[PDB]
C-alpha cells in the first residue's frame, strides 16, 4: 500500500464521481489533512485555472501526471474537441492518473503516456497525430525542464504563441530552466507568485511565451 493508492482510494470513497471539481476538493482535503503530496495545490491550481481560460488551449502537454491532480484541473476546462496528452514516467503513478481522470468522467479528453518525457517527445507527431502544442505544462523532474524544452522546441513541437508553463520554478526550484526562458529572446516571461502546495512557503509557476527561433 502507496501513499498514492491512497489518495486514490480516499477520492474513490468520498468524492462524487463524474464531478471533477469533488475530486480536485478530496485530493486537497487529504493532502492538508493526512498525507503532503507533491499535487499543484488549490492555490497554484487558481493561477493555472486563468491561464488555460485565457488561452482555451486546443492541444495541452503535461509533463509529470503524479496523480493525475493537474490532469484532472486542466481537463475539466478544456472546450470539447481538446486534448491533454500527459506523460508519466511511473506505472503506479500512470495508473493512479488514469484512476483519476475516469472517476472524474474525463477519461475521453485525456491520453496517458506512459516513460520518460525525452523519449516520448520526438514520438508525440507520429504517433499520437500532433502538429503543435497549444500549451505545455512542467511538473516533472526538475532537472528536466530545460533539457524537455530544448527537445520540445528541437523537434518543432512549439509554434509562435505556444504557451509554458512551469511549477516549482522557487521551491525546489528549476534555475537552469528559469534563467533560460528569462535571458531568451525566444521567450517572453511572466512570474505568477504564489505558495507550495499545502504549505506556507512561497513558490510560483512561470509562463514562458514561445516566441518563434
Ligand atoms: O519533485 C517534484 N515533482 C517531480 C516528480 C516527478 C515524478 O515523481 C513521482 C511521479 O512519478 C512524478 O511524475 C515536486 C516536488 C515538490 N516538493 O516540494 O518536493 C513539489 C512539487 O510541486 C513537485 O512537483
Ligand atoms: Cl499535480
Ligand atoms: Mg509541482
Amino acid at each position: 500500500d502507496t501513499k498514492e493508492q491512497r489518495i486514490l482510494r480516499y477520492v474513490q470513497q468520498n468524492a462524487k464521481p463524474g464531478d471533477p471539481q469533488s475530486v480536485l476538493e478530496a485530493i486537497d482535503t487529504y493532502c492538508t489533512q493526512k498525507e503532503w503530496a507533491m499535487n499543484v495545490g488549490d492555490a497554484k491550481g487558481q493561477i493555472m485555472d486563468a491561464v488555460i481560460r485565457e488561452y482555451s488551449p486546443s492541444l495541452v502537454l503535461e509533463l509529470g501526471a503524479y496523480c493525475g491532480y493537474s490532469a484532472v484541473r486542466m481537463a475539466r476546462l478544456l472546450q470539447p474537441g481538446a486534448r491533454l496528452l500527459t506523460m508519466e514516467i511511473n506505472p503506479d503513478c500512470a495508473a493512479i492518473t488514469q484512476q483519476m481522470l475516469n472517476f472524474a468522467g474525463l477519461q475521453d479528453k485525456v491520453t496517458i503516456l506512459n516513460g520518460a518525457s525525452q523519449d516520448l517527445i520526438p514520438q508525440l507527431k507520429k504517433k499520437y497525430d500532433v502538429d503543435t502544442l497549444d500549451m505545455v505544462f512542467l511538473d516533472h523532474w526538475k532537472d528536466r525542464y530545460l533539457p524537455d524544452t530544448l527537445l520540445l522546441e528541437k523537434c518543432g513541437l512549439l509554434r509562435k504563441g505556444t504557451v509554458l508553463l512551469a511549477d516549482n520554478v522557487i521551491v525546489p526550484g528549476t534555475p537552469d530552466f528559469l534563467a533560460y526562458v528569462r535571458g531568451s529572446s525566444s521567450f517572453e516571461c511572466t512570474h505568477y507568485s504564489s505558495y507550495l502546495e499545502y504549505m506556507k512557503v512561497v513558490d510560483g509557476l512561470e509562463k514562458a511565451i514561445y516566441q518563434g527561433p
